Parts: C-alpha cells; structure tokens; sequence
C-alpha cells in the first residue's frame, strides 16, 4: 500500500532487556561519532511479538536482535531484508553461525552469539554438582535441612524446561533431509513425557514451586538460597556483582542421557521497511561484529560463544585442538594452547603450533576446519619403581554442526621418545592401546634414563591423533587414519610462556599391526629455576579453559539441538509454554497436556 515510516539517517535498534544493551549502545555512540548517523537501542517489552506488527505496517526498528528462532517467520512474513555480506567477511564467522540465519538459503540476519543453557551452581554450598536430575530430590533434602534449596529455575518459559524435556526424546520438528517434517513433532512421545514428568514429581514432592519464574530464581540464586540454577551467558554478570562463588557446568543427565538445550544464536536483522538498510549493513559489519564492538557489549552482559572467530578466539583461549587443511603439503596443521596448573595456584600456558606431511605419496583426506574435543586423566601405577606416567585419553571430532579400516578394533600402541631440553638428554618409551571407536586411548610411559628432566604433563601432547572418534558425518575430515598404513609426519613447536620452547618431530605408522610413534624432541632456552626444568606443575592434565564457562556452554551445546527456524515454530513455543505451565500447576496430567501440545502444533 504506502511508504516506511522509519526515518532516513539514524538507526533504531531493538533488542532484550536480559541483554548488554548498555554496552550495544556504546558501540553505537562510537559509530554515531565517526559517522553522525544517530543510533536509539531500545529495549521493549515482548518486542519479538511487537516487530511483525509494527514492521508490516513499515514501521519499527532498522534492526532487531533476537535468538534465530523467530527470524525465519519475520522472513517468511516479507519483514527482513535479505542481508549481503561478502565471502570475506562470512569467512569471518563461523560458518555453523551462518547456517542458523537462513531462511530458504538466504541469508536473513548477522549471528552473533551462541547461546545455550547451563548448570549454574553455588561453589560454597555444593563443591560437587549433581551429574544426574535424579539425584536433585535427595540433594534437596539434605539442603533443606538448612534451610537452602536445591535447585530453582524459570519454569514460565519452555526454553528452559526444555533441556529436561528433551533428554530422553523430546524433539520440536523432525528433521530429514534438507528440511523439517512440520507434522512429525515430538513433544508427546514416551521421552518427552518422561522428563516433564520428573518436573511434575519435582513440584509434587516439593523440591520445586510451580510458580518460580525468571526473577524469583535469579534473586533466589544471587541471595544464597538455592544451591543451582539454569541459566544462560547473559546471567553471569549479575550473579559476579552478588559475589556469590559460582560455577557453570554441564547440565545434569536424564535416564542416563545428556539434558539438550535449544541452542540459540542471538542474530541480528534488518527490517525489509528500513530506509537505512547500507547504514545498517555498516554498523553490523564494521563497529559490532569486531572484537571493539563485542566486547563492548560482553562487557555489559556476556554473550558466550561469540560467532565472530578472532574474538571468539580472545574469549575462549583456544581450548580445543584446531585442525586446518594445508594444502601445499597434502597435509594439515593445527594450533592450540594447553593450560598447565602451577603447584600453589596459576597456570602455564603452553602455545602448541602443529603440522602433518603424510610419508607415502598415495592419496589422503584434507579436512574442512574443524577441532577435536580431549580429556586426559593422569594416574601412577603403585608397582612402577623407575620414573612414569600412566594416560588415559578420550579425544573426539567436533567443529562443522581404507586406512580407517586398520582402527575397527583394539590397537597396540608403541611410543618411543629421544629428548633433549638445554641440552639435557632423556628418553621415554611408551606403551598400550587405542580403540578409535571410542577414541580412547590407555597408555604408560617410563622415562628409560633415570629422572625425567621435564614434568610428564609437558609432553602429553608430545607422546596419535589417528585414535580420535570422527564420528559418521565427519568421516571425510580424518586425515589421521586416511595416512595409514604409510603414515604421517606430526612436527610441533611447543613455546611455555615466559620460558623456553620445545621442538618435535615424529614419525606415526604401523610398523606390521602395532602404531608406533617415534619422537624427537629438543627444549631450548628454558629457565633452570623455571615451572618447566624447575618440575613446578602439577601431576595432572586438567587443562582448564580459559573461561571455563564459555567452555561449559559449548558443552551443553554440543549435546544439545540447534532452534529451527521455521515459522511453525511460534506455535511450537506457545503449546509447550501452555502444557508446561498446565502440568506444573496440576491443570491436567502431563499426557493430556503434551497430547494438547502435540495436536495445536500440528494443526
Ligand atoms: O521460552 C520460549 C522462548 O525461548 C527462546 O527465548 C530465549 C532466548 O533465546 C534467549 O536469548 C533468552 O532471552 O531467553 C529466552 C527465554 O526467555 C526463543 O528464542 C524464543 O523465541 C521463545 O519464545
């Protein structure tokens, strides 16, 4: 019918009240300043159910921030401009971020964040967590007794009743490729029952109030008076100013199964109505997505994992072992850096450069970047008198969502190493197996020359990635094993911050049925009075992340399932909002409620 409403030469932008809005508007007084285009944030009650009306009449803000979910309806409504970064910015992102913000393949808003529930508990009041939600009511109980609670969480909003819910099965639409079923929805089969009802036992039993909301909770975690929340990246500030000492880990397991949150990707949109759609395009690209401009906002209220990778980057500390086709060698190279705890409190970091040249001239997978996940876990074997270390490794492939053949079984490892650091020489021999299937790796070391010169955590990473688990989809991206027989030259360049560097090369191939690495290794410039020559570390491969909250949060997104986008999703919310609410409060048994869901949905 008519013109925009949306005045030419200033941006108005809307975003929620639970995020850094202050800071948002920081980055746009910056942009104000160099460019005199005037930026308004604003922050409006149930704004995500206020743009489609405002917008359609061409009106509202030139941009809205929200969670990906709500973007493919606007799209689908004609309310969002399709936006047009180039490859070098996109290449900017990562490239999963991307794929959360379209909508018919086009790209419909910038991502930001990625955000997803955690466990959020009170150090002083539970040092151990609870790894399961059925052991939450007995916890309770004890807490009770002096007068705490277990556990309080928004129960209002389904976003957070969800991870429960889909534990044992639970899912919104059914996925098949290329596209969601929007008639195969699985909020009324056998898991999804099972997990609002131990929700519906929590209230019964008294452990939780049917009432508990978003405020209550927060105050109540924030006072003292609950030992746990669920919550996500952007609570973290407010629980830092109460001073409460907190955590943030991995929700709890269901029936023996990971709680899977929703992951959102907190993205921003232009309005279809904006006149300012090149302005806008400016602002996004050029002030907030820069490490400047997200730190102004994280600063205010935490994002969590952002999707821009060089802040991402800052944030996060390079936790995970990050894997890059180099194709000029028919090979790969990785970056990472390991934090080692020092005795009396601190940590040593140590910056890991890698590189492999597969030895035979036959043909091998070059992967997609992507990075492998690893927990180690070292022991000592009361029987061993010579100097040692006993490993226990789980390593799998994550970072995208023939001689593979020699990993179906167990493998028998052989581990031989010739060191020298400041010019003092060792030797190590190793032994054990590898068992790809579950990427597990169990493994002992003896130094061979008498005392190991250097702490034993120092050469973990030193001591055959051709043992990670890549799972189904990421097969094409192991380069590890598509190397085997023949194998694969691995050299890395070690540097301990404030202190020397190692040097490695290795040789990693079957020699007949056992995987043998042979390692040279040379330290150089290293402090004699140092953590490292000075055996300050300790006997441990915690390596804890950076911010291990951020850490804490891929996990539970990992495990979790990524918001699809598609319209039907506001009928989805709005019928497990009502069967959540109706069960709590007694409205019904939980299988009516769900079956009610099931069949609005659907409809
Ligand atoms: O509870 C339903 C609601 O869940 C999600 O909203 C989240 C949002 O993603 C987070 O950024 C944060 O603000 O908490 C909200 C829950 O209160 C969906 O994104 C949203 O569309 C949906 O209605």
């Amino acid at each position: 019918r008519w013109g925009s409403k949306i005045e030419e030469g200033k941006l108005v932008i809307w975003i929620n009240g639970d995020k850094g809005y202050n800071g948002l508007a920081e980055v746009g007084k910056k942009f104000e300043k160099d460019t005199g285009i005037k930026v308004t944030v604003e922050h409006p009650d149930k704004l995500e159910e206020k743009f489609p009306q405002v917008a359609a009449t061409g009106d509202g803000p030139d941009i809205i921030f929200w969670a990906h979910d709500r973007f493919g309806g606007y799209a689908q409504s004609g309310l969002l401009a399709e936006i047009t970064p180039d490859k070098a910015f996109q290449d900017k992102l990562y490239p999963f971020t991307w794929d959360a913000v379209r909508y018919n393949g086009k790209l419909i808003a910038y991502p930001i964040a990625v955000e997803a529930l955690s466990l959020i508990y009170n150090k002083d009041l539970l040092p151990n967590p609870p790894k399961t939600w059925e052991e939450i009511p007995a916890l309770d109980k004890e807490l009770k007794a002096k007068g705490k609670s277990a556990l309080m969480f928004n129960l209002q909003e389904p976003y957070f009743t969800w991870p429960l819910i889909a534990a044992d099965g639970g899912y919104a639409f059914k996925y098949e490729n290329g596209k969601y079923d929007i008639k195969d929805v699985g909020v009324d089969n056998a898991g999804a029952k099972a997990g609002l009802t131990f929700l519906v036992d929590l209230i019964k039993n008294k452990h939780m109030n049917a009432d508990t909301d978003y405020s209550i909770a927060e105050a109540a975690f924030n006072k003292g008076e609950t030992a746990m929340t669920i919550n996500g990246p952007w609570a973290w500030s407010n629980i830092d100013t109460s001073k409460v000492n907190y955590g943030v880990t991995v929700l709890p397991t269901f029936k023996g199964q990971p709680s899977k949150p929703f992951v959102g990707v907190l993205s921003a949109g232009i309005n279809a109505a904006s006149p300012n759609k090149e302005l806008a395009k400016e602002f996004l690209e050029n002030y907030l997505l820069t490490d400047e401009g997200l730190e102004a906002v994280n600063k205010d209220k935490p994002l969590g994992a952002v999707a821009l990778k060089s802040y991402e980057e800052e944030l996060g500390g390079s936790h995970n072992v990050y894997i890059m086709a180099d194709k000029q060698r028919n090979g790969i190279k990785a970056n990472f850096k390991i934090r080692h705890n020092i005795e009396d409190g601190g940590v040593q970091l140590a910056y890991h450069y890698q590189q492999n040249t597969p030895i035979g001239d036959g043909p091998v997978l070059l992967p997609d970047n992507h990075y492998l996940s690893t927990q180690s876990k070292l022991s000592k074997d009361p029987n061993e008198k010579r100097d040692h270390m006993v490993l226990l490794e789980f390593v799998t492939a994550a970072g995208i969502t023939k001689g593979e053949e020699l990993f179906t079984g167990v493998v028998p490892i052989l581990v031989e190493l010739d060191g020298d650091v400041n010019g003092h020489k060792f030797s190590v021999s190793g032994e054990g197996e590898g068992d790809a299937t579950y990427g597990k790796l169990t493994l002992k070391f003896i130094c061979t020359t008498g005392k190991l010169p250097v702490p034993w955590p120092t050469l973990v990473t030193t001591l055959v990635q051709c043992f990670s688990r890549y799972p189904d989809h990421m097969k094409q991206h192991d380069f590890f094993k598509s190397a085997m027989p023949e194998g694969y030259i691995q050299e890395r360049t070690i540097f301990f911050k404030d202190d020397g560097n190692y040097k490695t090369r290795a040789e990693v191939k079957f020699e007949g049925d056992t995987l043998v690495n042979r390692i040279e290794l040379k330290g150089i410039d290293f402090k004699e009075d140092g953590n490292i020559l000075g055996h300050k570390l300790e006997y441990n491969f915690n390596n804890p992340a950076k911010d291990p909250r951020i850490a804490a949060t891929m996990e539970n997104a990992q495990k979790g399932e990524i918001m699809p986008n598609i319209p039907q999703m506001s009928a989805f919310w709005y019928a497990v909002r009502t069967a959540v609410i109706n069960a709590a409060s007694g409205r019904q048994t939980v299988d009516e409620d769900l079956k009610d869901a099931q069949t609005r949905i659907t409809k």
